[PDB]
C-alpha cells in the first residue's frame, strides 16, 4: 500500500491520473520522481523547467554540477539525483526528443531506466515538447516497465484520450 490517491488502473503495475505532476509530487513526496530530461540537464522548459521552478532553481544548481563532473547524459539514459522538497530522489530520464531528430526506438531504453526503482512518479516520457505521440508512449510505457509507476499527465484533454484508446 502506497499513498498515491485518484489513479486508474491500466495494468497491474501503471497507473495513470490527469494531475501536474510539480503538485503531485508536493502532494505525496515520492521516494522517487521522474525528471523528462535533456543530455545537458538544462531544466528550461516543460516537466523539466516546471520542476525546477519548484525546487527555486536549486535542481539546476546541482545538475550543473553533475554535468561539469561527469559530462552530459546519453540520450536513452538516467542519473538519479536529489528530489529537493519535491521527492527523496529524482531520477533524470532523457528521452528521444523528436523535434530534434532523435531515433524513437530510444524510447523503450529511457523507460528501462524505471525498472531500476520498485516505484515511480512519473511523466510520459517523450510527450509534450520532446514531440513524440503521448499514446506511443504510453504503450511503450506499459510494455517495458515492470515496476509500480504513477504517470501524471497534465492536460486533461490529452488524458481522456489515452485512457479510452487504450488496449
Ligand atoms: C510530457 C509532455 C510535456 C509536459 N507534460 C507534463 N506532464 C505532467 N506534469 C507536468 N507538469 C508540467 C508539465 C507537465 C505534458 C502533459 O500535458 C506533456
Amino acid at each position: 500500500v502506497n499513498s498515491f490517491s485518484g489513479y486508474l488502473k491500466l495494468t497491474d503495475n501503471v497507473y495513470i491520473k490527469n494531475a501536474d505532476i510539480v503538485e503531485e509530487a508536493k502532494k505525496v513526496k515520492p521516494t522517487v520522481v521522474v525528471n523528462a530530461a535533456n543530455v545537458y540537464l538544462k531544466h528550461g522548459g516543460g516537466v523539466a523547467g516546471a520542476l525546477n521552478k519548484a525546487t527555486n532553481n536549486a535542481m539546476q544548481v546541482e545538475s550543473d554540477d553533475y554535468i561539469a563532473t561527469n559530462g552530459p547524459l546519453k540520450v536513452g539514459g538516467s542519473c538519479v539525483l536529489s528530489g529537493h522538497n519535491l521527492a527523496k530522489h529524482c531520477l533524470h530520464v532523457v528521452g528521444p526528443n523528436v523535434n530534434k531528430g532523435e531515433d524513437i526506438q530510444l524510447l523503450k531504453s529511457a523507460y528501462e531506466n524505471f525498472n531500476q526503482h520498485e516505484v515511480l512518479l512519473a511523466p510520459l516520457l517523450s510527450a509534450g515538447i520532446f514531440g513524440a505521440d503521448p499514446i506511443h508512449s504510453l504503450r511503450v510505457c506499459v510494455d517495458t516497465v515492470r515496476t509500480n509507476v504513477y504517470l501524471a499527465v497534465f492536460d486533461k484533454n490529452l488524458y481522456d484520450k489515452l485512457v479510452s484508446s487504450f488496449l
